[PDB]
């Protein structure tokens, strides 16, 4: 809706940073609204959805099991590992690592899952093979969040990320059981409270994944809609702002309030 595009441009003014935005129809894949849809932004933790999509693909192909238990050590732990730091002695299943990567944005969980598939270049190969020639992961947690201006490492475009999420959640790319598990993890997201969720009324469905990185990098990818069912994909990225985490959260929430108002 044009009023949401007015709020996105307002967000750019308030953050002194570029904001990338796209709304897709979840059913048709048609673009409903966009701003800087083909400009590159750091993915930050939004890649953790794509990573668990790669993992589910392997499970579907008989190359991985949700139930396989992975043991790791003190020196695997990176910054912001709220689940993985508690399981040094017992390890975690692939299921638990995907839950921790998507629902809690656990960085060590993402690194351990990247190791299962052969690292960032294999996630990029997975994305290439499903027809996304833009989205690329180059680095591990936490360096992938560096958000150096004009650096194309660890980036996507709003339009590419939206299309890729739609193909993961509704395509034939994953089995019905894998699609359902990926959206169930995103629906259980615990760390996106101050973003689209804070504008979302009771009765609406949202499955999302947030991102934060350096240089004011902030983003969210979501499948949402009224009446307890997703019907649209929303992707919001920003990078370059000096604004506080609270101000970046408020701008994304206000884009959310406008998207809901003008649904």
């Amino acid at each position: 809706h044009p009023e949401t595009l007015v709020k996105v441009k307002d967000a750019e003014d308030q953050l002194g940073a570029r904001v990338g935005y796209i709304e897709l129809d979840l059913n048709s894949g048609k673009i409903l609204e966009s701003f800087r849809p083909e400009e590159r932004f750091p993915m930050m933790s939004t890649f953790k959805v794509l990573l668990c999509g790669a993992v589910l693909s392997r499970i579907d192909a008989g190359q991985e099991q949700l139930g396989r238990r992975i043991h790791y050590s003190q020196n695997d732990l990176v910054e912001y590992s709220p689940v993985t730091e508690k399981h040094l002695t017992d390890g975690m299943t692939v299921r638990e690592l995907c839950s921790a990567a998507i629902t809690m944005s656990d960085n060590t969980a993402a690194n351990l899952l990247l190791t299962t598939i052969g690292g960032p270049k294999e996630l990029t190969a997975f994305l290439h093979n499903m027809g996304d020639h833009v989205t690329r992961l180059d680095r591990w947690e936490p360096e992938l969040n560096e958000a150096i201006p004009n650096d194309e490492r660890d980036t996507t475009m709003p339009a590419a990320m939206a299309t890729t999420l739609r193909k993961l959640l509704t395509g034939e790319l994953l089995t019905l059981a894998s699609r359902q598990q990926l959206i169930d993890w995103m629906e259980a997201d615990k760390v996106a409270g101050p973003l689209l969720r804070s504008a979302l009324p009771a009765g609406w469905f949202i499955a999302d994944k947030s991102g934060a990185g350096e240089r004011g990098s902030r983003g969210i990818i979501a499948a949402l809609g009224p009446d307890g069912k997703p019907s649209r994909i929303v992707v919001i990225y920003t990078t370059g702002s000096q604004a506080t985490m609270d101000e970046r959260n408020r701008q994304i929430a206000e884009i959310g309030a406008s998207l809901i108002k003008h649904w």
